[PDB]
């Protein structure tokens, strides 16, 4: 299990339910690297999100492309278009992904939000990857990320397709940091 | 929806995890082809059955070839050795069964048991079939299936692929039916 986010300096991941900056189409480009690149030949990452960041791709891109595409929602009485999955719970997702035809066929597993979701998965008992991008200025939010728990969680100073150094994008700097718990 | 179960005169289905009957390889011949048999290419037909069913196959016959075999149990852990999904309930298994990604992979859902199960889905509103072989004998048994609604169900004189003529092997007769309800 591995959780992917953008935040700002404030902690903030969205905004009337967009990301709170201008796009980085290499910080996207880059989420978009991570979720599906899958390890293991002929399976594929799913991605799990709810039902306000579904809604939030542009619509055009939906489903995230090469990806297994569920959603969470308890309120959703049917996958909403191009949706893959639906699942009320995290916990059920999860357990979904435990059923053999499935788990032939999945590799990686990527929450990609909102904040309760993150929350839920964070928690969760288990070995969790959090990778991070430290969006170096304040923007105006109405949702956050939680405290990345120190006790639990570790910075790895080094990760396999992950830049070190500090990046820009539109006077805007940025850099990926990933933390493991176990 | 397709039920399909073989009845020995009185209503039995199963003596100690086996059938009643001394086997009849082309009523078995006959279960397995309508079972196999998929109206549409790439897509396959789904197995639903109770635990005590998945069981009573011959472990080298399990799962059924050409079909995605679904287990329903309410306690067991985990799945089966070689189940493909395992489902709590008809319910889920159903549900399951709407999910997009699992929808366009599976043409038809039969029943094969066992008592709890056929009745179960008897009931259940919606379109079903029964696919009935009355052994037309007496054979002593443990397990007898559900008393069908005529109320309900209405015999279909003819369906295409069903052979009409009384059938007799190892000096036992029997006769193919097919059950419709709206
Ligand atoms: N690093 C990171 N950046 C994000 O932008 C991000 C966004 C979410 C949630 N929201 C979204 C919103 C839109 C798209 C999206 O359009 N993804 C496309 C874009 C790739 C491209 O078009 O260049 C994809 O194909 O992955 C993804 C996540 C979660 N974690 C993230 N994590
Ligand atoms: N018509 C009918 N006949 C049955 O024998 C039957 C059996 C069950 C439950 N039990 C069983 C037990 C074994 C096998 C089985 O070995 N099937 C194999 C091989 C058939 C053959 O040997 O020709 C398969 O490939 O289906 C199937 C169902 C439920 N509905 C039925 N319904």
């Amino acid at each position: 299990l591995n959780c992917i986010v953008a935040v700002s300096q404030n902690m903030g991941i969205g905004k009337n339910g967009d990301l709170p900056w201008p796009p980085l189409r290499n910080e996207f480009r880059y989420f978009q690297r991570m979720t599906t690149t899958s390890s293991v030949e002929g399976k594929q990452n799913l991605v799990i999100m709810g039902k306000k960041t579904w809604f939030s791709i542009p619509e055009k891109n939906r489903p995230l492309k090469g990806r297994i595409n569920l959603v969470l929602s308890r309120e959703l009485k049917e996958p909403p278009q191009g949706a893959h999955f639906l699942s009320r719970s995290l916990d059920d997702a999860l357990k979904l992904t435990e059923q053999p035809e499935l788990a032939n066929k999945v590799d990686m597993v990527w929450i990609v939000g909102g904040s309760s979701v993150y929350k839920e998965a964070m928690n969760h008992p288990g070995h969790l990857k959090l990778f991070v991008t430290r969006i170096m200025q304040d923007f105006e939010s109405d949702t956050f990320f939680p405290e990345i728990d120190l006790e639990k969680y570790k910075l790895l100073p080094e990760y396999p397709g992950v830049l070190s150094d500090v990046q820009e994008e539109k006077g805007i700097k940025y850099k990926f940091e990933v933390y493991e718990k176990n």
